[PDB]
């Protein structure tokens, strides 16, 4: 079938586990475009599986990525929220001039310690994620970082690709919440 | 940013729908998807009508359902996914059929005033477009974006050339950021 | 050429049979992009009125000189001729005083000269619309169009008036096109002849 | 109006005579989504135009790429090749073991050493280049390596990314002779 093609459009030096992760991207993205286009970390999916595995707080920047996150062997010890719309959020948003965005991404930070960071929507909150892993050398925090956006996405992804964070993110335009999503769904198959 | 979209989009788009097809490909981050929108001569005006008055709005993922927050929209219609409902997975063993198509077969046998919103299965697609065929619901609008390859394509396709007034995309593309964005983008006319 | 070939056929709805399946694959292949396989449209009778004028041989008109390098096909150019009157030096002329774009120009005059032709449009929009109107204006209904220009708003509506028309076509819905796809399509009948 | 669109997608810190260039490129591509997947070393600009300038071989891998440069300050000054059906090419290519593109490509380079390398098609053709380029040493030579395919080409591009060659390239499946053309004519503009 379709799916049982990509499979094989796929750089051959992607091995194993990612590669299925990289399959269930193409396809909620309904695009193989990204397949060339993906990029991560060396530690990535070791990380992110640790993570997974151990049991962690799954911090999304958007309530469509939260709903987006049901594979069941991922909801069995790992608890997945969104503070778009917590009281303290907005509140810290309006005071510090950032994005309601990017103070979700803080306040459920500092609210959960033992996370992994899915960003498919805004790249203010990728770049909040950075900012609290490396000044507080959280590194065993791994990043999905899959905003969408233009000039402004590209930039935010392209420090990504740059610092000491575990990551997996798509060069280009490309990104959104079902791509974010379903790499973190990807990740049931293997806990 | 919203100049570029704007201008990508063909100026004989006029009136609310020019609108409607901004939000897409804002939502959608790619200026590719806008030559490829399509929609029903009827489309606006059956959404509308559904969305004063009231329904339901029926949503094959949970991703769409959580998208959809206009006020406007919110305060007069329900937005419901049967996905997970228990029902659902009882009816899709029993039938064979995906667990999305089930989802969509009991909303709308729970909820017969609806509006369909498709961001993601093809076959989620297929199904309503079988209900409102097979029981003649062509008061019934659809928003059908599922995302894919062949299968989403074909649905799509068969949807364009349906009675069914619908909008959709295209090709592979779809999802929900664009589904739900279209909903929202009637709070506006509401 | 590769597992590519069952990649891209796996891309194309079964609904696509015949010969037609043969050239949409190597217009997918051509376009090196899985995208446009679902954006690929033709008409009923394109198939039959392509290899009907490049069976007989015709003239195949080209609006830019790599659609015209691109045809290699032994069998098509066997029996066909192809062109390019981008640069006739009644073109540049002519462009001026009728108001036209160069490319639309020269397409007029090569379809003035070979009236038994197949139009071949990979790059303006404003070629594809000459085509159309000289066809319009003159039905000449048995010259097939090959309408893949590229570009953004102009190609696409440029392209929807094709899909629209009477004109026997095949053409990609949206902002892709490109040389590579016209001329895939016009060696891919070789194969038949 | 579409070129203020296309501009609006061009990262801003590409600027100078190099950003008219990648608005040629994005608009014989009719597709922004390459917009931020176009790739150049800090030197191709004056590189390229320096040899357009004075005057050199443009060794092109296809006909169609060789037939897409039209500009007229560009033809004036230099000659544009393609080998691909010389004798000596099957010849080499069957002594040899490469393919029909990449020997053209090496035949050309032999018979011409002061060259400009531009790839419309062939991942076998960019390979080609860049071996005779790291082999022989000839650093002085630009690629615009734009190949087209799915698995080859992205990986073909990849590696011409990282080496030691002036380039311009666009990352991922998306290439072709329309691109790689544009590219060459958009110097015109300069000569």
């Amino acid at each position: 079938r379709s799916l049982a093609a990509i499979d094989s459009m796929i750089d051959p030096d992607i091995s194993g586990p990612m590669r299925h992760i990289v399959v269930k991207a193409i396809h909620a993205a309904g695009d193989f475009a990204i397949a060339p286009l993906i990029r991560y970390s060396d530690g990535f999916f070791k990380s992110m599986l640790a993570k997974l595995k151990e049991g962690c707080t799954i911090i999304c920047d958007s309530e469509m990525v939260r709903a987006g996150i049901y594979s069941r062997p991922v909801l069995e010890r790992n608890r997945v929220v969104c503070y778009l719309n917590d009281v303290r959020s907005k509140e810290m948003a309006d005071v510090n001039g950032i994005t309601r965005s990017a103070a979700g991404i803080r306040i459920a930070m500092q609210d959960h310690r033992n996370s992994v960071i899915v960003i498919g929507n805004a790249p203010t909150a990728l770049l909040e994620a950075m900012r609290m892993i490396e000044e507080n050398g959280w590194y065993d925090i791994p990043i999905v970082g899959i905003p969408v956006g233009f000039i402004n996405a590209s930039k935010a992804k392209e420090g990504l690709v740059s610092s000491h964070i575990e990551y997996i993110s798509v060069e280009g335009h490309r990104g959104g919440s079902p791509i974010a999503a379903s790499i973190v769904n990807g990740f049931g198959r293997f806990l």
